[PDB]
């Protein structure tokens, strides 16, 4: 059972400017998918400070990357917050909404794609290097979903039968043809290194077979 769900105009067309624009700094999609999970990280851990039990779906909070050179995606898991359904659907789309229509005023303005995590809409900077994006996302208040875009103007909702995964976020990239840099292993840690050198949480990068 899968609903699929139109994006929001202005959304959308920010999702058709980020695949389109010919731009050659794609490494920035990794700083943004991190500070996300950090962002997402640092909730959780402020919900736990007057209630442990929070932690009870688990108490480590990290961030993970992980290569798949035979699968050609790149995985980034976090064990934040999560994500409710409401925010799949109706939160975050709200949010989004805002900071996509500032975003695309700052854009003609003279601000570049660099600059997308200044508006709260990083995540959509996965599609620099992904033509589909997967999420399973897991929250304390809700049941394990899974989100799925290949742009195009629509994305799906489901219930998660995987693999569980306690509480967290797991944001697959099925990167494009051109972009499987990102799969390497000194290309990755040079990424870390260079823009995301002080998260606040373990970033733990798991090399392959
Ligand atoms: N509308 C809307 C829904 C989810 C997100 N989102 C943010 N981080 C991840 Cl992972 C996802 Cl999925 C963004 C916008
Ligand atoms: N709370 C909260 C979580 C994620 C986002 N977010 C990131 N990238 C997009 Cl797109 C969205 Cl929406 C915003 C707020």
């Amino acid at each position: 059972e899968v609903e699929t769900f139109a994006f929001q105009a202005e959304i959308a067309q920010l999702m058709s400017l980020i695949i389109n624009t010919f731009y050659s700094n794609k490494e920035i999609f990794l700083r943004e998918l991190i500070s996300n999970s950090s962002d997402a990280l640092d909730k959780i851990r402020y919900e736990s400070l007057t209630d442990p039990s929070k932690l009870d779906s688990g108490k480590e909070l990290h961030i993970n990357l992980i290569p798949n050179k035979q699968d050609r995606t790149l995985t980034i898991v976090d064990t934040g917050i999560g994500m409710t359904k409401a925010d799949l659907i109706n939160n975050l789309g709200t949010i989004a909404k805002s900071g996509t229509k500032a975003f695309m005023e700052a854009l003609q303005a003279g601000a570049d794609i660099s600059m997308i995590g200044q508006f709260g809409v990083g995540f959509y900077s996965a599609y620099l290097v992904a033509e589909k994006v997967t999420v399973i996302t897991k929250h304390n208040d809700d049941e394990q979903y899974a989100w799925e875009s290949s742009a195009g103007g629509s994305f799906t909702v489901r219930t998660d039968t995987g693999e569980p995964m306690g509480r967290g976020t797991k944001v697959i990239l099925h990167l494009k043809e051109d972009q499987t840099e990102y799969l390497e292993e000194r290309r990755i840690k040079e990424i870390v290194k260079k823009h995301s050198q002080f998260i606040g949480y373990p970033i733990t990068l798991f090399v392959e077979k």
